[PDB]
């Protein structure tokens, strides 16, 4: 009763290679953005099957091989650049990423590795232009984002006492009150020797920068920085190095292009691939010969029967 649904080039699709898929097909389902959901389940994974036949039709041809020490020379090419040296660590990562258990995440690495190399060969996916980075700039402000400009006093406890705490809470907080009091003071006491070495030098300023990189360097300093206006003065709080510390915002502006233009780029470049690939298969239906056998699909998707008499 294991059935052909359908026949896509030298590949067959059985009923069962479909009941195999239909577990991987739903928890990809959440990453698959261009099934249309008014089309039966039926349907949709039979033409997520052909899709994938397609592909494995074309590597054949185009001698794009994938074996099992491939798949694994991936694996570990993957590694090389996510920074992870465990196979146990990469397991759990990718099982987060997709909610899938790595035995069938696994099996997705041919038809990744046979897409790849089909876009490095067939398709055309070129570099975006400085008009359509531009414009993503001017039509996203939202996902661009904001740079500040602040100054921090970041003052060390010697001992790790209770007692100190509660000096240097006070001490800082006594700073905080002279600050408001007189902001011109915040530049002398910056440069003053009770603030860090590294500070005293550049005036206890820091120059422009993203919430997000700086959150990178300090989550605390960040999360304190980012709801603060221009000229706002922190509360007094302590570091991720248990200083005590107080800062002010001294400048914000929208994140300049320049800086996000490789973002930008490769924000572009990939909607590209998606698309240009996504029509390739629509493409490549109309010239891999596919015959579907299935009554279901042939009913649902429209599909005429030859000498189908009109009825006059």
């Amino acid at each position: 009763l294991n059935r052909v649904i359908a026949t896509v080039g030298t590949v067959s699709i059985s009923e069962l290679d479909l009941d195999d898929a239909t577990e991987k097909y739903n928890r990809l389902q959440k990453h698959l953005k261009h099934e249309d959901y008014r089309k039966s389940f039926r349907t949709r994974i039979i033409d997520f099957l052909i899709d994938r036949a397609i592909v494995d039709v074309v590597a054949e041809e185009e001698s794009i091989q994938v074996n099992e020490q491939r798949v694994d020379s991936e694996i570990e090419k993957r590694m090389e650049v996510m920074g992870i040296t465990n196979r146990k660590q990469f397991e759990k990562t990718m099982e987060t990423s997709s909610g899938m258990p790595f035995e069938l995440w696994v099996t997705e690495l041919p038809y990744q590795i046979k897409k790849g190399q089909l876009l490095q060969l067939k398709i055309a996916v070129p570099p975006p232009n400085e008009q359509e980075i531009r414009s993503w700039y001017n039509q996203n402000k939202d996902k661009v984002g904001f740079e500040i400009r602040y100054r921090i006093i970041s003052i060390a406890p010697e001992n790790d006492s209770i007692q100190e705490e509660n000096r240097l809470y006070k001490e800082v907080s006594e700073i905080r009150k002279s600050i408001l009091a007189d902001p011109s003071s915040f530049a002398l006491i910056a440069g003053s020797p009770r603030n860090d070495p590294a500070l005293r030098a550049r005036r206890g300023m820091v120059e422009w920068i993203s919430s997000f990189d700086l959150y990178k360097y300090s989550k605390i300093t960040a999360t304190i920085a980012a709801p603060l206006p221009n000229g706002g003065v922190s509360e007094v709080f302590r570091d991720e190095r248990k200083r005590y510390c107080i800062l002010k915002i001294e400048g914000k502006r929208p994140t300049p292009m320049e800086n996000l233009r490789g973002g930008i780029q490769n924000i572009l470049y990939r909607d590209k691939e998606e698309d240009t690939f996504h029509r390739w298969l629509k493409e490549s239906r109309a010239e891999i010969p596919i015959q579907i056998f299935d009554e279901a699909y042939r009913k649902e998707n429209k599909i005429p029967l030859k000498e189908e008499t009109f009825h006059l």
